[PDB]
């Protein structure tokens, strides 16, 4: 809604950018592990057909398994390439969507995968890391759990890179300025590298498809306020030059998910693209998976 | 609002793409001039500091002056370079914002310029052409007025190019799919080359800044329906590689203007961009210029 008391100038000077934003995190693995205090950490990599990169991501994380990290899972989304065997060969446990939650038939898209991984994991903290990363850094998981383990009151940590992204810069952040202005303090709201506490994640809906990350950001903000969110610098990463046609369909789902969270009536109509004319249509989903907490008791595996 | 009866598939197969969309316009200047039937045509080029390109755009249009075109005006927006003298030297009349409407102090931005040009022009049809075009084609004005002069019931003509644009493809068209799905049939809703009848243009508000084009599209659609809009192929044009930082600020104003037209409460908060951090803020306007018709009677020059 209309917030004429807030300006872009005092968003740039917002105290949150100091106390909840780590440009140069200096935490050690040993001192993070010391702060677990009986909490466990689950790392989840969503994956659909990522055979060329999934092993390299898993290998950056595997040395933490059994110390800082308690579970390392690739949640496979129906890959037909060698994603699964390569993740296993790299030292990760691989769980299909069906095995994560066999009572419920899979919907397509990324959010489904992350939602199901709540039923497959046991960590008090869950870290999500994209499996398509071309050059992952082994300090990702430590930097993401830093504010959860050491700060107070943080429940969602968003990892950003110094160069980000055409959808992030033209779609997500300008819409947040219009609909959730305080969230413009988040550098990369769509980023795939982030960590959350279990109670938070079990009690929010998961948006479908590519809306999942911005949906968690906005639901966490709405539920707990800006102080409960933090961001940390993961380092440098090259913008993978994705086709604008793919980015357009993803943008449409980002819009749908944000409108869904902000009371904006979305038409539900998918995006048409023209290239006479050669038309290309995509679909968009307006239906969340409900909070996983609502399924407690009905599951053959406890939550 | 929610339109679950419409899908992206039947938008791609929409009859409008045949009867109101000209992929290969074949009109001659002589036969268009024959159809004027006493209507006059005003061509308007908005311009702020366009000394390198404005003359070349004017020269592509000047041979039509006195035949198909009755007025050729560059509406200068406070240029400090040689925009004005170069437009004059190319054969255009140059009118400042103040001379267009001296009773009202200028607001910044492009929409202000186009709104003021309604008071400075006399054509029954007004054609807007950007002055920063690097390679304008002399058939722009004929192709834009074709459907106005020959078809029935068209009041707004949008000229598109075969390659368009990151803001168009990731922001404008996906938001239209969410908020005004039928308008996704328009290939380039933000395009600067378009023509409109005077009665229509005098009776709609003009959005400020870079929102002006999408605001006219949505107001025309809301007021008169999709049949009153048409689009024509102008040919090929190179995407001028504008900085993503500029595109982000323009996207924010596009969003504000669309939310303004579609009942979506916009925060009014400008876009912050970060590059410690180096913050960069822009402003956004939620205030239209009212329909120029509302100022009739109060102007020292008649409308
Ligand atoms: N079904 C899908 C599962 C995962 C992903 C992804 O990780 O980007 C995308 C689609
Ligand atoms: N004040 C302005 C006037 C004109 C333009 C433009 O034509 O892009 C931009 C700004
Ligand atoms: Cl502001
Ligand atoms: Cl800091
Ligand atoms: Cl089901
Ligand atoms: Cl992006
Ligand atoms: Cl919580
Ligand atoms: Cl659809
Ligand atoms: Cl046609
Ligand atoms: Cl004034
Ligand atoms: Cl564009
Ligand atoms: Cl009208």
């Amino acid at each position: 809604t209309l917030v004429p008391d807030l300006t872009a100038t005092d968003l740039a000077r917002h105290r949150w950018l100091t106390d909840n934003s780590w440009t140069r995190p200096t935490w050690t693995v040993a001192e993070l592990e010391a702060a677990k205090a009986g909490r466990t950490i689950s790392v989840v990599l969503p994956a659909l057909n990522e055979e060329e990169t999934v092993g390299g991501v898993v290998e950056t994380i595997r040395p933490l398994l059994g110390g800082l990290v308690d579970e390392l899972i690739v949640l496979d989304s129906g890959s037909t390439d060698d994603t699964e065997i390569r993740a296993m060969a790299a030292g990760a446990r691989v769980i299909s969507r069906e095995v994560a939650l066999p009572e419920v038939a899979p919907q397509p898209g990324k959010g489904e995968v992350l939602w199901r991984s709540l039923a497959a994991t046991t960590g008090d903290i869950i870290v999500f890391i994209d499996s398509d990363l071309i050059d992952p850094d082994p300090m990702f998981v430590p930097k993401l759990v830093g504010p959860l383990l050491l700060s107070e009151g943080v429940h969602l940590v968003k990892g950003f890179y110094r160069r980000g992204g055409r959808v992030t810069e033209l779609v997500a952040r300008p819409l947040l300025a219009a609909l959730r202005p305080e969230l413009t303090c988040v550098l990369q709201p769509l980023g795939g590298e982030y960590a959350g506490t279990r109670e938070l994640l079990m009690s929010v809906p998961f948006a479908p498809g590519y809306g999942v990350e911005i949906g968690l950001l906005v639901d966490t903000y709405d539920r707990l306020g800006l102080d409960a969110i933090a961001q940390v610098n993961l380092g440098v990463r090259a913008h993978r030059n994705r086709p604008l046609t793919d980015l357009a369909a993803m943008s449409r789902q980002v819009i749908a998910t944000l409108f869904s969270r902000c009371g904006v009536p979305d038409s539900g109509v998918g995006l048409t693209q023209f290239f006479g004319f050669s038309p290309r249509t995509s679909e968009v989903s307006l239906v969340d998976r409900p909070p996983m907490n609502t399924l407690r008791g009905k599951l053959a595996a406890a939550l």
